[PDB]
């Protein structure tokens, strides 16, 4: 009914976080287009990074694809050809103003049928931590499929 057929999943660095959120809700709407992008994403030099591989590690124990993924920069363009926008933390909203004001009215919280909590960021962390993000992720998604 709302027409969120087109969904960017958000996060700073897009390689753990939003490719996992991407891929995870992408298996739960697969008639949707689900893809992800970051406020300052990792960059090798000018090539877009693939997903941690801690995070396509858990994710893969959990039959989640997150390989063949492609860092990218969030940006106003890129903003303007999603129905829906989903940032990984609430402090997220306010740099995602700075780059695409045009977005406010579309920016929605990837936690928000769980209680409006942010998810965990796992960078750099064992992969315990990797668990936590995933599982919190799961969850949040799940919440999203049923209102989707
Ligand atoms: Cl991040």
């Amino acid at each position: 009914a709302m027409g969120f057929n087109k969904i960017l999943v958000v996060c700073v660095g897009n390689i753990c976080r939003s490719p996992t959120g991407e891929r995870v809700l992408q298996k739960l709407l697969p008639n949707k287009t689900v893809a992800s992008a970051g406020i300052a994403a990792e960059k090798s030099r000018l090539i877009g990074k693939p997903a941690d591989a801690m995070a396509i590690e858990v994710a893969k124990e959990n039959c989640v694809d997150v390989e063949n993924h492609q860092s990218q920069q969030l940006t106003s363009a890129l903003c303007s050809q999603y129905d829906l926008i989903l940032v990984m933390e609430k402090g997220h909203m306010e740099a995602l103003t700075q780059i695409a004001p045009e977005a406010r009215g579309k920016t929605m919280l990837f936690g928000q049928w769980i209680g409006q909590k942010d998810i965990p960021d796992p960078y750099r962390q064992s992969k315990e931590a990797f668990v936590h993000a995933y599982q919190l992720i799961d969850e949040a998604a799940q919440a999203w499929a049923k209102k989707l």
